[PDB]
């Protein structure tokens, strides 16, 4: 998963490219095996009348996540965005992590993370509710408060504009955290009932589906390559739903 030799990383604000390098140091030594996205999308550029999109998929699958996708991306020169889900094997039951990055010329302006319960209660399973809390509460000076579909994120989502350096680098210690918490739980994590699985699965599928009414991503996908093409990426690439 090595980004060493990725084209857009070097050009990418620094809080992408650490957020980055730190989400690749968490899978490095998993067992990781890789994950085939849509006709084997790996880079893709696209431009209509305005500025071109330009975007890097890295994509691999372990027993316990069923999909884990990361993809860096810049609009023209200077608008830069990371994502990153993991998507669960519904069979073990554990919450998505997900993070967002939106970052122009004016610094960082959109900064998400989360682990997102798929429970049908909502909560996040004792361990993660206990585990996040002990991190005790982040301060920012730039809260940003979830468009209605974001009621798929958990209690300890963050959303921010980070104010400075310090937050920035807040944000991504908090990201290492969450994944580290993560990474834990799926070695103690054991295979689940076809109930639950099921469960699991519908948690996962509505988190699919709210994501897609993201106009934010769909905008600027769109502005590149067009309605059709946006529809398909946000729904087979970034938010596949699974059934
Ligand atoms: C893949 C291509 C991709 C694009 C083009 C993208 C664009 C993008 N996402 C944004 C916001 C956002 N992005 C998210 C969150 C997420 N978004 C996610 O993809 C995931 C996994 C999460 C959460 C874990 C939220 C909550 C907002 C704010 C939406 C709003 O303000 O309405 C914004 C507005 C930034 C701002 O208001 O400062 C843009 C331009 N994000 C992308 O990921």
């Amino acid at each position: 998963l090595s980004l060493t030799n990725s084209s857009l990383m070097p050009t990418l604000n620094p809080m992408i490219q650490q957020l980055a390098l730190a989400i690749a140091a968490s899978w490095q030594s998993l067992p990781l095996k890789p994950y085939q996205l849509p006709e084997d999308l790996g880079y893709v550029e696209g431009r209509l009348e305005g500025e071109k999109l330009v975007i890097e998929n890295r994509c691999y699958q372990t027993p316990q996540f069923r999909k884990m996708h990361l993809q860096l991306a810049k609009v023209g020169k200077g608008l830069d965005i990371l994502h990153c889900v993991m998507f669960p094997e519904p069979l073990y039951g554990l919450p998505l992590f997900g993070c967002d990055i939106v970052a122009g010329p004016g610094g960082v302006s959109a900064a998400i993370a989360d682990l997102s319960p798929t429970q049908s209660d909502r909560q996040l399973p004792a361990a993660y509710q206990k585990s996040l809390a002990e991190l005790g509460q982040p301060e920012f000076e730039q809260q940003r408060e979830l468009p209605p579909w974001g009621e798929i994120f958990s209690e300890y989502c963050l959303f921010i504009r980070p104010s400075n350096v310090t937050e920035e680098e807040r944000f991504v210690q908090r990201v290492v955290d969450f994944l580290q918490i993560h990474c834990h739980q799926s070695i103690v994590a054991e295979p689940l009932s076809e109930a639950q699985t099921l469960e699991h699965r519908q948690g996962q599928i509505h988190y699919c589906q709210q994501q897609q009414k993201n106009d934010k991503t769909r905008r600027v996908l769109e502005k590149a390559f067009g309605e059709a093409w946006a529809e398909r990426y946000m729904s087979q690439v970034l938010f596949d739903v699974i059934q």
